[PDB]
RNA sequence: GGCCAGGUAGCUCAGUUGGUAGAGCACUGGACUGAAAAUCCAGGUGUCGGCGGUUCGAUUCCGCCCCUGGCCAC
């Protein structure tokens, strides 16, 4: 039940400042579990406590004294966050009362999802160690395993199921088998919890590069599947479809890794810098692209239209999940777009490519174009192309930035304005566009 | 504090490259019928939440706010 400057932060000095002497407080979760795992700590910093006073009071003096934002939800919990641009910080106080500390904090410990989560450290032993672990979190971590303390408690919260698929990747920890087990018999359970929240556990998945793998352990589970009925769909047709995708994404990811040596410079100066949902980024929002690349050749066979379709399913899609709107029509334009690399390179593996299509190609999106080019890449990559194939494709993006780099620099008056934006790349030549525009 | 969606005629709802805000229902009147229902025809001076900015021109593009709701430990 019990074992025995680590765990030290720079803020425990403040909260310790805020808190009274009569109340203690307790640091519970993963902040402990990152710290024991051994692992840095990054640009962003979450710690969550325990304590037997009132949360929202302590919370917002802690605000008060490190300069941060406050702010309560719902028992009722309350959080501070403190934002600039090099980190980010959240600290969520939770309420912990009993008639015997003890005795709360050791069933609140058995409360929570994950053994590894449920390690606690006295906040007085921080700065100054015994260790409160009921669910034995710390021998499960000697052995790298993620074990959830019972599978009622998983029940209890089932988007928790998510979380256990995400830190097992996360953390680099494997799933125990009673997992797998509670996931074998009821895979839709997943969705009795709220929606955003699930976005929210998919998206911190696709966060990191090794997504492909946990994206095939939700899909092969049938989780994927039950909370996106439209990837199901791709096993209606036989290549294997659903396997070209999975292997698209896992491409997509060995590319973006590889991403400084295919794309250019100017191309990828802004790569991953669109923020969507406030944390995440548009290379989550490219493998949720590959994922989705092909949606609609179950839509449409004989798939001509099928990029079409596919990107009205991804709108639809972004729609049902609650997606940012910017987000969810990135991925349809996306989607859309994703086989137009393809025709650029096949029109120049005949020579028949002019500056027309390029200008076209320019014109007609050009913010998703790096986006678009690792993505035809990956899906060249998944279709196995021959050697010629793949560096003709290289050669066609080659000459189209290379294209865009340096050759690039009453409907009256947009016809007129249009004509001129074409004429340009000298009144009189209005005034004659003018006279011409009269006949 | 962060993010997401709505705010439009009396109600409830369309308006994904911008180009005078229309359609259905509801409402009124007429034809028709002993009568009524049905059927057929006609009728929109709406500060597109507020103020600004880009544009020749904004319901649509951009920035700052308002109101309603949804999520935000482990
Ligand atoms: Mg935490």
């Amino acid at each position: 039940x019990x074992x025995x400057l680590n765990f030290y932060l720079s803020y425990f000095d403040d909260v310790a400042k805020v808190l009274p002497r009569e109340h203690y407080c307790f640091i519970v979760g993963g902040w402990v579990r990152d710290r024991i795992l051994g692992e840095p700590v990054g640009y962003n910093i979450d710690v969550d406590f325990l304590t037997t006073a009132d949360p929202v009071e302590l919370a917002k003096n802690f605000a008060k004294r490190i300069g941060g934002h406050f702010f309560v939800f719902e028992p009722t919990i309350a959080s501070v966050v403190l934002h600039l641009p090099p980190y980010r910080y959240r600290f969520d106080f939770s309420p912990l009362k009993g008639k015997d500390l003890e005795k709360a904090l050791i069933e609140d410990l058995k409360e929570r999802d994950f053994t590894a989560n449920a390690i606690a450290v006295n906040l007085d032993d921080v700065l100054s160690t015994i260790v409160y672990d009921p669910t034995g979190g710390i021998k499960d971590l000697e052995q790298g395993l993620l074990r959830p303390v019972s599978i009622e408690n998983l029940k209890r919260d089932p988007v928790r199921v998510l979380r256990g698929f995400r830190i097992a990747i996360e953390k680099n920890l494997q799933l125990t088998e009673d997992f797998y087990e509670f996931v074998k018999e009821d895979p839709r359970i997943v969705l009795k919890s709220a929606v955003e929240r699930i976005t929210h556990e998919l998206f911190k998945i696709m966060k990191e590069k090794t997504a492909h793998k946990v994206i095939r352990e939700l899909y092969e589970y049938g989780v994927l599947e039950a909370i996106i009925p439209e990837i199901g769909r791709l096993r209606e047709v036989k290549d294997p479809l659903d396997e070209h995708t999975l292997k698209t994404l896992e491409y997509l990811e060995q590319v973006i890794e590889d991403r400084a040596k295919y794309l250019s410079a100017e191309l990828l100066e802004n790569f991953g810098k669109k923020r969507v949902l406030g944390e995440f980024t548009d290379v989550e929002l490219l493998k949720w692209g590959a994922l989705f690349h092909d949606i609609g050749k179950p839509q449409t066979f004989a798939f001509y239209e099928h990029d079409k379709v596919g990107a009205q399913i991804v709108r639809e899609i972004g729609e049902r999940l609650r997606w940012g709107d910017e987000a969810t029509e990135f991925v349809a334009k996306l989607v859309r777009h994703h086989l137009r690399p393809f025709f650029l390179r096949e029109a120049f593996k005949k020579g028949e490519l002019k500056r027309r299509g390029m200008a076209n190609f320019w014109r007609e999106c050009g913010d998703i174009a790096p986006h678009l080019f690792l993505l035809s890449i990956a899906d060249a990559m998944a279709s196995g192309d021959e050697e010629e194939d793949i560096k003709a494709l290289m050669e066609t993006i080659a000459e189209l930035e290379s294209f865009n780099r340096n050759e690039m620099k009453x409907x009256x008056x947009x016809x007129x304005x249009x004509x001129x934006x074409x004429x340009x790349x000298x009144x009189x030549x209005x005034x004659x566009x003018x006279x011409x525009x009269x006949x």
